[PDB]
């Protein structure tokens, strides 16, 4: 196995996935490294096997219908772990805890969003479709935008939701396009 975890690159307390190579801290992992299990799969681990059982849920799909699914215990899976990719991206650390909005020339935005609220909401089960999960992600990045306007700082936003939206086409096998 690793010897750093997968998500934040950093050794620690880690717990080592029985299936794959990789490792974890307990609150890095989503959800939270789980307290018994042995064996223990790691989520993508979890999302491979998905994969693996139903060849055909790799085909083209609407982005429209994956927001319509009910979040059933297959996209709650896959929605943890479209939100553990943006948080393995470093720049994740800005959109990670509450923000607060005080800059000359700027207001705040009417609903503030970050990612460990997200992380809260899908363990607390608060999203009852995909919809909910990809509306609240897509609000921090389109927060961000919004408040810091023309400093370069808003390129960290543009970075973020790139990674946010390649990854979600990818796990939700959104059909390809020019
Ligand atoms: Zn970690
Ligand atoms: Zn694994
Ligand atoms: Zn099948």
């Amino acid at each position: 196995n690793s010897n750093i975890c997968e998500v934040c690159n950093k050794w620690g307390r880690l717990f080592c996935c029985d299936t794959c190579p990789r490792s974890f801290h307990e609150h890095c992992h989503i959800p939270s490294v789980e307290a018994n299990k042995n064996p223990w799969s790691c989520i993508f681990c979890r999302i491979k096997t998905i994969q693996e059982r139903c060849p055909e849920s790799q085909s083209g799909h609407q982005e429209s219908e994956v927001l319509m699914r009910q979040m059933l215990p297959e996209e709650q899976l896959k929605c943890e772990f479209l939100l553990l990719k943006v948080y393995c991206d470093s720049k994740s650390c800005f959109f990670a805890s509450e923000p607060y909005y005080n800059r000359e020339g700027s207001q705040g935005p009417q609903k503030p969003m970050w990612l460990n609220k997200v992380k809260t909401s899908l363990n607390e089960q608060m999203y009852t479709r995909v919809e909910g999960f990809v509306q609240d992600m897509r609000l921090i990045f389109h927060n961000h935008k919004e408040f810091y306007r023309e400093d370069k700082f808003t390129r960290l936003g543009i970075q973020v939701q790139d990674i946010f939206e390649k990854n979600f086409r990818n796990i939700f096998a959104i059909q390809e396009t020019s």
